[PDB]
């Protein structure tokens, strides 16, 4: 049942004997933050809200619970049931806190609503499944050597995968399909279309649900964009569509490609602005070990209809199912910020009637540098430092995310990159010690 | 004794019973190349030269031995003495090969002679001394925990260091001083002034002589620019001076700073052009791990007289001892190319009367970004890719080094960087496996 | 008191260990026991005052003044063991300077933004190793004495004290907590107020026990000294 009012939540808690409530929210960098609340405190929390420390996000703000986001976690401890809930963050003076990524996404949704559009997102999540050592620490030991869409694994890891699928289904996720991926021990799960806010919340819940199940069954689930060298990385493609008056905006039966002019403007805006928030879509250093030529990851800014290696791909599906897939993001990204920036960039492209240019159907990786220069094919940032430098000078990103989030994100990423750049890796010792 | 003619070399070989002659030359990337020749072949080699493969440098070339470079290596096998010799590389048609770094340095010397100048260089080479494993492979275990100028080591490593010094003196290197360096197990050796060609040849010989002694005494000598994290790296500072008519050009007793206008123009040219051949002065990836703020390595383009943290330092010595020290290069660099580029930059600065600007007498690292922007303090490339990008568009470097060397060096460094950029380091796994 | 051993017993019975050391690991934050306190009279909160700009009564100001005046003396009680002073070092959440603030999060005494009946004062010096009875008794007695004597707490410090210089702190008169257990014991020994509050018997026994503990600790040779000096000397 869909809980709507706090009375419904209280009735469900009493009926199903829920003992603890886990408030859920994410910081600027995408980490999942939470704290526990006893069941008896729930009525007071609904009436007055919960005070807590905002330094976890960014120093005291109040959380106002949202009964519509109540859900029960898919495990049954002997003591009692466990449930999670979400809410909004307010400053002591009563004004909403602008540093919350959820607030950023809500502002983006309101901006879209100003023009009468609504956005639906169905993501494709990819992850690994490694073995645990004798001490239970995560490792990178493979569980099977399967391939793309292979019927693997067939050992107890098969039971682990089935348990993950069943637990996700029990939460009302409505999974479309799940299958093996190209790399060994790599799996993919697809989500049904819904409103972008619910999709982001579902992704955030999904990450830690999968990790908890993996621990409890004796394995490890990893969301690193590139945990192993020489194999495909993990990405989070984002299929998106705009709806006006209950109808798909992108679909246009009168055009040869069955795509409306609005879709062209959306693609043009995305192509124009993708470089400025590539850092947001790929937030960690390891994300750029995946964006290298020779794999499924795109490294060139182009859009295509039949070539499936392009950065932006239009699936052959038409009608109500018309969608646009962006293949740059990875699971380590913050879904709220990424979706908000995608929507804002698309809307800005629509407003300014940006022409997306001619599609690229040939294989870009097989082209020459002079050929790419003649075609004007730009490239994504090579490393996190270049992405930070590109994002710093973008006023569009600053005004979309707000000054506080912009500054904090830039400072954190700069500190992380500065820490990384001074490390001496064993590869250097292997290559240079004997040579020099 | 100073050998001049081939008859002197033959007489010395017969007298001291040298059984093997080893040629000596370096490739574009700075690796030392050599091959052996029996003593009886020496007369025929002097008469006609030796054919060999030019693919080692860059395909049939001819080497014309130079009797003035004959030396005897500082170890005595029971079989007999061993000697080394150098020479010039000629194409089969008789024209000199323009791809030889030694030829590049000779062309630079001739260009300097066109204006009547000659250069003397005394470098300060720093290296580490590690222990070998049970299998005789190089490793990175320290031998002592001494500090700057410390009287360490005092175990058998002391005997190894003394043997190295004695061998260097025995070959006739005329060492000025040798002492411990700041980092543990780090040592420094200083050379006297001499013609730049002889100094470069001496450095090239020095590297493998020290490595061979270290092996034969059971240790390992490393020239890696930064073998350990958190400690000072190894650099090769270059003290240089220009002489005209047998007198030091730089020294001017009339000026308040006792420096001539020619020295100012030289420094100005070096500051102007150092960015374009920073890649040559720092050829490997690890060199840019060494070039980080917080150590003796300089990262900003500036010159000073009293401050010793600047890129270019003017020692307090005056008179014929007047000199200019550049502190960017590291021992992994190719001495021939580095010295040739230094000479070309200095001469170009002298020709155009480039003003070096006001010296920086304060601590640059303590200033803010806005301060350095106001002062116009520019910075060296952060990584090898940036250095390659800067060097690619440099007309001066291309015309100084020639098309062949320029293209080959760029291609090799580009391939190395492309190979490096796609590796997944254990630091990424440590930081990201658990968090993501 | 019940909580401590209940948690320890559960940790054992589930195969883990729960520790209350003020600083078990170097390079990470320590464990502290902040104390939110409020005075109630006639069934209503004394501290809350709707008519003041800061919504705090004069009694709260006097309470803060008394706490600031007397905290240095019973710092030994609030931090009883040697390891407690490995936590009171600059660079972490632990406070090392005597100050009070409303917005600064690093001050020794912090005033949460909550008002009304929820008005409270948080003291951030104590750690879980302290005896709750003695700590709370000393806190109450110091606050009551400050209220009685109309002690002015002075101007709040809204800046980062750690970022300041020693000259600035001397100019502002910002005192610091005792650096080591011996200094805290020396400060406590001459405190007439602490002896009056705790009584002669407890005062003497606590001082003797802490003195013996410090004397035992001060004569040990730690492996850090061997790692640093054996090769050097």
């Amino acid at each position: 049942k869909k809980c709507t009012t706090k009375e419904d939540v209280l009735e469900a808690v009493k009926e199903r004997d829920v003992k603890f409530i886990r408030t859920q929210f994410t910081d600027t960098l995408g980490i999942i933050k939470s704290w526990a609340i006893p069941a008896e405190q729930l009525e007071e929390a609904f009436e007055n809200g919960v005070m807590f420390d905002g330094s976890s996000i960014q120093s005291d703000m109040k959380l106002a619970l949202d009964p519509s986001t109540f859900r029960i976690l898919p495990w049954r401890p002997a003591t009692g049931a466990v449930a999670r809930i979400l809410g909004d963050v307010y400053l002591p003076d009563g004004n909403p806190f602008k540093g919350d990524p959820r607030y950023v996404l809500k502002t983006a949704i309101k901006e879209a609503e100003k023009m009468g559009f609504s956005m639906n997102v169905g993501p494709e999540l990819e992850f690994f499944l490694f073995k645990l050592d004798a001490n239970g620490n995560p490792t990178t030991e493979l569980t099977d050597q399967g391939g793309y869409f292979d019927f693997a694994p067939l050992d107890r890891a098969q039971d682990v995968r089935r348990d993950i699928d069943y637990a996700l289904e029990h939460m009302g996720f409505q999974i479309e399909a799940s299958h093996h991926e190209v790399a060994p021990s790599q799996h993919e799960i697809d989500f049904r279309f819904g409103d972008v806010l619910c999709t982001a919340d579902n992704v955030v819940t999904f990450k830690y649900v999968v990790k908890s199940i993996a621990y409890h069954k004796g394995y490890y689930a990893s969301f690193m964009p590139k945990p192993l060298f020489g194999v495909n990385g993990s990405g989070m493609h984002s299929n998106q569509s705009l709806f006006k008056d209950g109808k798909n905006v992108f679909y246009d039966p009168d055009t040869p490609t069955k795509l409306s002019q609005d879709a062209m403007y959306y693609i043009g805006g995305l192509l124009k602005h993708i470089r400025e928030f590539t850092a947001v879509t790929n937030p960690v250093v390891n994300s750029y070990k995946r964006l290298v030529p020779g794999y499924e990851a795109p490294v060139y800014i182009s859009w295509s209809a039949q070539n499936r290696s392009s950065l932006i791909r239009i699936p052959a599906t038409r009608g109500n199912g018309t969608r646009i897939e962006l293949r740059c993001p990875d699971p380590a990204c913050n879904p709220y910020l990424a979706f908000a920036l995608m929507l804002r960039a698309g809307l800005e492209g629509i407003k300014n009637k940006i022409d997306p240019g001619e599609p690229t159907n040939v294989n870009i990786f097989h082209l020459s540098d002079k050929e790419r220069e003649e075609r004007g094919i730009r490239s994504l940032p090579a490393d996190l430092k270049e992405a930070i430098d590109e994002m710093k000078g973008s006023k569009f990103v600053k005004e979309a995310l707000g000054e506080h989030v912009f500054s904090h994100y830039l400072c954190a990423k700069e500190m992380e990159w500065d820490e990384y750049k001074a490390v001496v890796h064993p590869w250097e010792l292997s290559r240079y010690l004997s040579m020099l």
